[PDB]
């Protein structure tokens, strides 16, 4: 029945955007307390929770940017630090963009981050989820790898097979390490349960990171992960954009993709 304006809507009245890039300067004014104070509550909690679960160079990131603690973030601020270490920057968005315009943002060391908060994909998942990581050299040059392979997916009607490349590395990623099973992944490290049902649970498959079969995997945005896929370097999703991606991209648009809690005959699994 009744249908209401969404939280992206409600944030961006009176407010502008790019018509070709979807950038608009931070709007700080638009910040009230009860926002930085959400801020702070969810840094809090994410920060307690953490130790032990994210890989050690997202909380390093985390210092090394100074990411406020107690406010939501001066972009500008920010991008002092992680200009200096990666040539990355972030710039502000409104909320989700069109997909040619995010690649294009990432092909150019851009990382887009949605400006607004929730009310106790906004600006504290974008930021403190993804943007820590951009410090470290090897996953800064995958996400620009990842950006500039844009133009050729658009062209062939591939989006959708990088989106699930992107949501089983950026978004969902494990990465296994002497120490044990960390996160890499920026939507469970934002999150408030996903971080311990990804490491504690025997519900969800751990796989080993394959390109073919993830870009062959369906995803759902609705509930927890049935499969996280682990990587055990970095440098192994830099090394994974090495090569012609197009021939990869016809095969599987003819095969039936894996379900998101599928184990497939050559996984290993961990
Ligand atoms: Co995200």
């Amino acid at each position: 029945d009744f249908v209401v304006p969404d939280i992206t809507t409600r944030k961006n009245v009176g407010l502008s955007h790019d018509a070709n890039d979807f950038t608009l300067p931070q709007p700080l004014d638009r910040y009230s307390a009860e926002d930085h104070a959400t801020w702070a509550t969810l840094y809090q909690r994410q920060c307690k929770l953490l130790p032990g679960r994210a890989c050690d160079e997202f909380l390093e990131g985390l210092e090394r940017l100074e990411v406020d603690a107690d406010r939501v973030p001066d972009f500008n601020k920010l991008n002092e630090k992680l200009m200096a270490a990666t040539g990355w920057k972030i710039v502000a968005v409104p909320g989700l963009i069109p997909d040619d315009v995010f690649f294009e943002h990432l092909a150019n060391r851009r990382f887009p981050v949605t400006w607004w908060l929730r009310e106790p994909p906004d600006v504290f998942h974008k930021l403190f989820g993804h943007v820590p990581l951009l410090i470290n050299p090897v996953f800064a040059d995958y996400l620009e790898a990842y950006g500039k392979g844009g133009v050729k997916a658009k062209a062939l009607g591939a989006l959708p097979m990088l989106a699930r490349l992107y949501w089983y590395t950026v978004e969902f990623g494990l990465i296994n390490t002497p120490a044990g099973m960390r996160i890499y992944g920026a939507g469970i490290l934002s999150s408030k349960s996903e971080s311990i049902y990804c490491l504690d649970s025997a519900s969800p498959n751990r796989v080993g990171f394959d390109l073919m079969r993830i870009m062959n995997t369906r995803y759902r945005i609705d509930t927890f992960q049935k499969t996280y896929f682990v990587i055990d370097s970095f440098k192994q999703l830099f090394d994974a954009t090495a090569p012609d991606f197009a021939p990869l991209y016809l095969q599987l648009a003819d095969a039936q993709p894996w379900g998101a809690g599928d184990i497939a005959p050559d996984d290993l699994v961990l």
